[PDB]
DNA sequence: AGGTAGACTCGGACG
DNA sequence: CGTCCGAGTCTACC
């Protein structure tokens, strides 16, 4: 999940816990939990809370309750649902937050690669993994004068650049890849080898791209659902993204996948230079 | 120095 | 039986 799916999974979760009280905190893979690291304080401490909201940042959900913040990553496979206390655990289900109304916040992750971290809320910010991140890209603080702050001190890939998610907040690998053909910069090409009318462009594309997304529920590829268990569509508009071998939408020319960035990495080789 | 490739956390779907 | 994976950290290598 990168920001759009995290994004409609905020959006379809908060209503299903807004106001209900943990009355426990059962814990089936501690290596998931890394602050505090002690998943016995970490239970404990979240006992007797209220969820009071829930925000996003990067990639991050970002649970509100009383004294404290949740700050939770799905990487590749993490998901949410909602269900009754009486009906029996799905398969790969690793930690779950009991409430006194008799419904549960169940956290499932095939791959057990996901993390969370709880802090004071007045800490949550300052500290990692919330403390380094870079801008919210749909927010003024990204523009263009902000990458181009950092491609011009760097010869790595504009793929690696984009990654980072120091430089900016939300994109991964089918962001990143769309992003790129949208602007019509290869891949590969070192940061600094970018000019001023790419970087705007380069901006402008992963604005559009990020929004569009968010709209359109998100890309359901694998794995992905929303928290109800429906599929987003933006994968329908995908130009590169998985595509390797068919013809680029926009010229024809078969899409190539090579390794960039150490990562699968998809681009029309024409339309991209 | 300042980069990339890819092993690793893990398990399952697909030739 | 090998290869792939919406993330991210880290080592090995150049
Ligand atoms: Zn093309």
């Amino acid at each position: 999940p990168q920001l759009p799916e995290v994004e409609t999974i905020r959006r379809t979760l908060l209503p299903l816990i807004v106001g209900k009280t943990i009355e426990d905190v059962r814990i089936f893979w501690p290596n998931i939990i890394r602050h505090p690291r002690d998943s016995e304080a970490f239970a404990a401490r979240m006992i007797g809370q209220t969820v009071r909201g829930l925000e996003r940042r990067g990639k991050f959900l970002k649970f509100l309750l009383d004294r404290d913040a949740l700050i939770s990553h799905l990487r590749m496979e993490g998901r949410y649902a909602v269900a009754s206390a009486l009906e029996p655990l799905e398969p790969h289900t690793h930690v779950v937050f009991c409430f006194t109304d008799g419904s549960e916040l169940r956290y499932r992750d095939v791959r057990k690669f996901g993390t969370m971290h709880v802090y004071a809320k007045e800490e949550a910010d300052r500290r990692p993994p919330l403390a380094e991140l870079g801008p919210e890209p749909l927010s003024p603080a990204f523009s263009p004068a902000v990458l181009a702050e950092r491609a011009v001190k760097t010869k790595r890939s504009v793929k690696a650049l984009l990654l980072d998610q120091t430089v900016v907040a939300g994109f991964g690998c089918i962001y990143v890849d769309e992003s790129l053909f949208r602007a019509g910069i290869l891949p590969g090409r070192p940061a600094a080898s970018l000019s001023s009318k790419e970087i705007e462009r380069l901006h402008e594309e992963m604005v559009a791209t990020i929004g569009e997304a968010v709209m359109k529920g998100g890309s359901t590829v694998r794995t992905y659902v929303n928290t109800q268990g429906e599929a987003g569509t933006f994968q329908h508009h995908l130009y590169v993204y998985g595509r390797q071998g068919n013809p680029c939408k926009r010229c024809g020319t078969p899409i190539e996948k090579t390794v960039v960035a150490g990562r699968g990495t998809h681009y029309c080789p024409r339309c991209q230079r």
